[PDB]
């Protein structure tokens, strides 16, 4: 039978692994690939090739998302898809996204290997982006194949990364997005167009590693929202100003970035996360009092109101702060705030069979992390495959998931998507 | 007689300040520049020019200290120095340094149309650096003239900036430190080789300002100390690590700064002041939990005991916080730590002399601020001029002394070096 057959090339896709880990910014072991710079346009070239070698048809739309297509026996109907990201944020891993992306045409490949015949096409989609490093937003290509008018619109007119350069001349820069008379809503996909969409991913967490698991299947995926908090103060000269007069903005966005950790534990929840990733200090030199702080805020939780209650909380600890430092509050921006998505009951529970069938141990649960797959559930029912990772680590050059476990992922994804095409 | 001859261009003196600020990495009205950068090669050459139209004998050392000499009638004599520095920290003002370094090169004009004649020769010095931006090092340069062998040694050795530029490759960029078997001791300067070194420069605070009063007599500097810390946690996840099993690096850097604050209040003198003027996160993205926090600290009195007994409760906060956020203090280096100055008293004596000759109010007061006058004064007698400040500002844009307030101080510095001259 079909899972029997199945058969991964585990050192073969490892190097691949490695070989991608290359088209970086930061040196090995870690990895910086940020949207549409040189290294992200190397990787992209890597991963279409593997695309064309797979027998895939290639098409990319106008920001980048990049569609690998093997045609069913029943080409109209909606295709079977899945996929994921291949940027990695600074000083990160290899696994993160990758897996999913070479892990999906290794997918193919093994299906092929099998004699496997698809009703339903099969497609894999390289998203554009789903880190938020360049401009602030995460999961960039599928929020627009989701058919976000908004950040089409923010896209097109105002958003620009941390050196001014607007998306559209980074887009261009790396040949996309090269009409100027689309408003980005050509990106935009019909709810529907797809069957169903699945993401194999690492798990970035060490559930499945502890309990000695082979397989997580994805019920849900967490809430997240992310905060921007800019304070002004008067600076001056660190040796000349007396402390009596000062309105020192770095001390604001340090009661701050506390604040948010009390705000946190008082969740009561172990499912509560806030993180104070950036926290910029201007002028930043150490003998001028801070004028301006910058920070930047994730928060997170799976019950969305009990994740807007920090969020809440954070606002009024920035206000009190300001005041008590006498410092101007001049920035207090949700850059985003986006609800849980629940994957597909059918999906698990196909995938649940596909683990059992390939004799592999499994437990049902929730994604901590967000994914394409969040914006991807408002197109299509959708499922994520998670495989264990070392320590749980993730978002670090010490993040690991073994050939095993990956060929083991890529197994349970070849197995799902057959039995999606064959419904 | 002298005094009544002094005349200033000082509309000049201001085209030269606004000319100057024109080499600057940030826009007007602000102004950036760090050593051995393009614009501070800019900036020397522009200052060496008006140098040898003043018609001085210009040379420069194996670090870029510049010296402009105006030989008096006898010249082996100890010669009579003045100067500062052209270097400035990120965004920061016209004024700080530069007026004492054109206002100085007037000060010859000043003294040459009035047909004055030397005894002992005027030495002009243009300090490499004051600033501690680049290398984390106050003074580069006059710690050098003062016979510095660990700063020699180190520059030599271990010293470079943030993007791993060597001491050594910078200073060659631009055309200093080229002989290979230079230990940089060919800097230093023989105790008694000047008669005595004077620095004019704007107060930096509102007293003169506030009081009423043409010109501020320096009685001594206050002691400036410099940290330098780090501290390492595991990182990971922002989204999937659960706060239980964190050690934020960040989180011990806000309460690390917060602490240096405490502790300068728990002094109970007002002179006494502390900054956490740099805190940077690594790796730096919104979705990455700090793994390395690196803070610098800045902290002075005017009593050197009370500002030793901040930095070892900085220390013990240090590790008390790394401890209890299970973090690593990977780092914690007192990067300087030097005595106050007390100005010599025949010089504080002629420079009163000279600003009520020239019908100028004046007050003793302290420096706050540190300066190269702070290490010359190891080599020899050593005082310094101070002109009133608009609001007491320094190190912002805001920064500001009238033409006016900068012509008094450059004819007390003239009538100044003259009486210094002659004596
Ligand atoms: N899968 C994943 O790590 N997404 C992250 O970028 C995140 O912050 O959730
Ligand atoms: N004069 C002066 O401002 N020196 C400064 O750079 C300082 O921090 O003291
Ligand atoms: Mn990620
Ligand atoms: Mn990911
Ligand atoms: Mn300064
Ligand atoms: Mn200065």
């Amino acid at each position: 039978n079909l899972a029997s057959s199945l058969s991964v090339d585990a050192p073969g896709l490892q190097n691949q692994i490695d070989e991608l880990s290359s088209f970086s910014d930061a040196p090995s072991p870690s990895v910086t690939r940020v949207l549409y710079t040189d290294k992200d346009v190397s990787a992209r070239r890597y991963v279409k090739n593997l695309m064309a070698l797979a027998g895939l048809t290639v098409r990319e739309d106008a920001v980048g998302n990049i569609f690998g297509k093997w045609d069913g026996l029943e080409p109209n109907l909606p295709a079977v898809a899945t996929g994921s990201h291949i940027d990695a944020i600074p000083y990160s891993g290899k696994y993160d996204g990758v897996v999913g992306v070479l892990g999906a045409i290794e997918a193919i490949n093994v299906l092929k290997r099998s004699g496997f015949k698809p009703k339903r096409s099969l497609e894999i989609i390289l998203f554009t982006s789903a880190e938020p490093t360049r401009f602030g937003i995460s999961c960039l290509g599928s929020r627009l194949l989701a058919g976000s008018k908004e950040l089409a619109e923010a896209l097109k007119t105002t958003v620009v990364d941390g050196q001014n350069v607007s998306f559209i001349e980074a887009a261009r820069s790396a040949g996309y997005a090269e009409d100027k008379d689309d408003d980005l809503s050509s990106v935009f996909l019909k709810k529907g167009s797809y069957f169903a969409f699945l993401e194999l991913h690492i798990e970035q967490g060490p559930i499945l590693e502890d309990e000695g698991l082979d397989i997580g299947v994805v019920t849900a995926i967490a809430a997240p929202a992310s905060l921007k908090v800019e304070f002004e103060g008067n600076g001056g000269h660190a040796g000349a100003v007396l402390m009596p007069y000062r309105n020192d903005a770095g001390l604001a966005a340090a009661e701050l970035a506390l604040a948010v950790e009390k705000h946190v534990l008082e969740s009561e929840s172990i499912d509560t996360v806030g993180t104070v990733g950036i926290l910029e200090l201007h002028p930043g030199a150490i003998n001028s009092i801070p004028s301006k702080s910058h920070l930047e805020i994730d928060t997170r939780d799976i019950d969305e109101a009990r994740r807007n209650t920090v969020i809440k909380k954070i606002q009024e600890s920035a206000n009190t702060i300001a005041k008590k430092r006498k410092v101007k509050l001049s920035e207090f921006k949700i850059v985003n705030q986006d609800p849980p998505a629940l994957s597909d009951k059918l999906v698990i529970k196909k995938m649940a069979e596909a683990a059992t069938e390939l004799n592999l141990s499994h437990k049902m649960m929730i994604s901590r992390a967000y994914h394409d797959s969040l914006f991807m559930a408002r197109i299509s029912p959708m499922g994520m495959i998670f495989i264990p990772c070392y320590k749980g680590y993730s978002h670090k050059p010490e993040e690991y998931s073994s050939p095993e476990d990956m060929a083991n992922g890529v197994k349970v994804l070849s197995l799902t998507l057959a039995k999606l095409s064959l419904d």
